[PDB]
């Protein structure tokens, strides 16, 4: 294959959902959804009435879903959050200014987004595709969580001011604003509870978040596989425009990311409405884009599938990473995969490389690492495997303990 | 050892917590604590400034933490829960009527618990010995998720309008309170999110909790010793009083639950205030207690080890149970475990065997067995052991699904 893209869908679930989902259907793929809850509660200011049909009918479908928290920090663009802070926010359009400020809510704001999942839909733990507690994307940020190699931020995502295409906004990626510190907080609060979280290549979207009428001005299907042509093995997220959109120090060349490209879009841009004919316009681009980009030698897949799953009688290099169980894992040697050499805290093939920062076990630490041990920092101060017995209170020929 | 004895301590963190901790560090023992976060927000009616000093010392000693639920179901006492409700239910006395309503919001308590101890304590996932994510106990019930087949109901815990202790109070196990009904989803629910739950041998307490200045009456040291010894394998569950104490279909004899004692007390009956002289009757008596037990011959235990880890080096007979992660396993083969054979969703010497009801990989699945899979019930027509391929929707010789 000439490479994997992954459809990943932004912000839903909304009426617009569905059709999209059928979409996918009938073009024979699945995708991912990132999901905001508050639209079952019926407070998200979208067409969403039909937001449990649009869950059930991704979920039935065989669509993975993942955590995009419950209201997509709303709750930051107001001064008292409740039913009408969506369209409060619509109106003034500010979603990007103060949009991460107290990391810890925010954080939680992922869980509650589970809590209102299960309460609408008390049956989805019984779907192997509800991957609502292992899989998350920040709203508004190009950030990465995916193993303790892999991991970089959107500098530039949110504001304290200015909206990013703004006369006179400034960033200085060296000094990100308040909302961009509190973003990467998030990123390590989450991915300390076992989350990967993933940015995007390519943005089906318009030029920015400025522009009228965004449903309007879709690039073509032709067009966006040029430019998904262009994305691949290109370091996409460093050279995306626009600036907030931008993983600046995202590792170049990383093997995970060979061969692939994630798509960015919003449900809500396939609805003939208030944001253009977003279902007649749209609709169409993404069935012919599905069809050519096939034809072109791609194959789809989802962000469960990212990072590949650990597989029986697969020959792993050493220091490849495979995703076992939720967690991510690096190869110790060349091997192939036997049915009793799977990964885990003791495996002596494989080391844990979840991108956390609490102390883990069986994780190769290298010195000037930081972990967090009950409640306390240490750092690294010898490269070794973490082991039970190696705890960063009790070995302080591993760990020492910062002021 | 004569036996284990797991000290269970619920509804804190309080003040009274912090001179219960000492107590126990003194004595030299590990202890498990079902906590509820309404405390560390101020408002479950108890002396609790000192609420997150408890949680912390808990923490720092390495005392277990476990999820009892975030306000211990108060918010089905009272019509709608607020600040007052702790006290308002503390007033008319009804925790014991309607605990359980819907099934749903009341699981949720749980995830709630966890969002409020991760605010206070933002550092608290950096502790090993917190495991508020993966134990809990449910408020006023005696029941049990511990494996696949060791799971058993509190069929009177809690009822539909009086209290157990009143006159007129009737409770028919064969035709439980709905309140009962409600719990016992509860703890499905909670299965199928991966907590085991427990329940208790004994009870150091008053006779009935209508008993007024409830701390005045607990059982003194060596006559407590007497039924920890009474109870140890004699299926203590089943005979237990009061009715509401029951676990009347306890698996007797169960190899999980051989040797062991599980204790259940309050933080709150070691207090000097509203119930009594609790601290000064009731600490020394805790002290002499854990004395006594070591020279009987007991050792102390916590509840993350009930079902004991997984240990390389140990030897198991096929048909064991162990806990690996979280998650319980039960032994295919008897063998002494080595290095790169954890129990685990691909292992050929161990099938999962967690208490849960979804469809799960790798679990030895026998005829009659029903499960739940993307929205749908399924019943077992052939054992077998469950595999990635065999979904119950694409396998109707394995399965057959239910109306
Ligand atoms: C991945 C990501 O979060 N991208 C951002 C978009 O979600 C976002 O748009 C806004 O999303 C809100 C939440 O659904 C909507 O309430 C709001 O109407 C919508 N704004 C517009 C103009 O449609 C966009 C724009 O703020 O930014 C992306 O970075
Ligand atoms: C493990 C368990 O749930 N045990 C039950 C106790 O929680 C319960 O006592 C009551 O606990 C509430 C929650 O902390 C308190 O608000 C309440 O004041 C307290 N009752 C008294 C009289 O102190 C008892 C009795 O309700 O039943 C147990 O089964
Ligand atoms: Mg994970
Ligand atoms: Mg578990
Ligand atoms: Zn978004
Ligand atoms: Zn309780």
């Amino acid at each position: 294959p000439k490479g994997t893209i992954y459809l990943t869908f932004s912000d839903g679930p909304v009426n617009a959902s569905v059709e999209v989902i059928k979409v996918l259907n009938q073009g024979g793929v699945k995708a991912t959804f990132y999901f905001n809850a508050w639209h079952l509660d019926g407070i998200g200011d979208e067409n969403e009435d039909r937001a449990l049909e649009a869950l059930k009918l991704a979920l039935d479908s065989g669509h993975i879903v993942g955590n995009h928290s419950y209201d997509h920090m709303i709750h930051n663009c107001v001064e008292e959050f409740g039913p009408t802070s969506g369209a409060d926010c619509n109106a003034t359009g500010n979603h990007q200014i103060h949009s991460y400020q107290d990391p810890v809510r925010d954080a939680a704001s992922f869980e509650q987004n589970l809590i209102t999942l299960e309460k609408y839909l008390p049956t989805i733990r019984s779907y192997p595709n509800y991957k609502g507690y292992e899989l998350a994307r920040l709203p508004y940020t190009n950030g990465w969580r995916v193993t303790k190699h892999f991991q970089a931020d959107g500098l530039c995502a949110t504001s304290d001011n200015l909206k990013p295409w703004e006369p006179g906004y400034v960033c200085d990626p060296a000094n990100p604003s308040n909302s961009v510190k509190a973003s990467i907080q998030v990123q390590n609060i989450l991915a300390n509870q076992g989350y990967q979280t993933h940015g995007w290549d390519v943005d089906w979207a318009p030029e920015n978040w400025g522009i009228p009428m965004p449903a309007n001005s879709l690039t073509e299907a032709v067009p966006f596989l040029a430019y998904v042509d262009k994305a691949l093995n290109s370091c996409s997220p460093t050279t995306i425009e626009p600036i907030n959109s931008k993983t600046q120090e995202f590792p170049c060349g990383t093997p995970l990311h060979a061969d692939k490209v994630i798509v960015l879009t919003h449900d809500f841009l396939f609805e003939d409405g208030k944001r253009g004919m977003g279902a007649t316009q749209n609709l169409p681009k993404l069935a012919e884009f599905i069809r050519i980009a096939k034809e072109a030698g791609y194959v789809f897949d989802t962000m469960d599938n990212y990072t590949p799953r650990w597989s029986v009688g697969k020959t792993y290099q050493a220091g490849e990473y495979v995703l076992y169980q939720g967690v991510v894992y690096k190869a110790v040697i060349s091997h192939t995969a036997q049915q009793d050499w799977a990964p885990s805290s003791t495996s002596s093939l494989w080391t844990n490389a979840d991108p956390a920062t609490n102390w883990t076990l069986n994780v190769s630490y290298e010195q000037g690492d930081i972990v967090n041990y009950k409640g306390k920092r240490y750092l690294v101060s010898v490269p070794h495997v973490s082991q039970q017995d190696w705890t960063p209170d009790t070995q302080n020929t591993l760990f020492t303990a910062l002021e």
